[PDB]
């Protein structure tokens, strides 16, 4: 979990993490716990047109996946939320998490943000 986005969202404005949060919210449609696990991340992405596997999308998960459980809950959305649309590290040094399928911050959003998306 980037601890520097994880500072950009209690960087963020109340909409901003507000708006977030449906995102991982309906990534999670009819979800049991909750919380993005690799294929309720894997709807969305090919929601997107994207079309993963588990191992792609786990590495999604494992980055903000602090308990290990393999899912991402709100805050660990959030912060890969900020991460999306900051990602300041274009030129210089920054670690892999698989460029397999890179979900766009408000693309991704968008799908489940039909409600209050920029576009729809
Ligand atoms: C490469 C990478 C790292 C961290 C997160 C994500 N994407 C993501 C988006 C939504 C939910 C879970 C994961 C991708």
């Amino acid at each position: 979990m980037d601890d520097i986005y994880k500072a950009a969202v209690e960087q963020l404005t109340e909409e901003q993490k507000n708006e977030f949060k449906a995102a991982f919210d309906i990534f999670v449609l009819g979800a049991e716990d909750g919380s993005i696990s690799t294929k309720e991340l894997g709807k969305v992405m090919r929601m997107l047109g994207q079309n993963p596997t588990p191992e792609e999308l786990q590495e999604m998960i494992d980055e903000v996946d602090e308990d290990g459980s393999g899912t991402v809950d709100f805050d660990e959305f959030l912060v890969m939320m900020v991460r999306s649309m900051k990602d300041d590290s274009k030129g210089k040094f920054k670690r892999p998490t698989l460029r397999r399928v890179r979900i766009s911050a408000d693309a991704m959003m968008q799908a489940l943000l039909g409600a209050r998306a920029k576009g729809h």
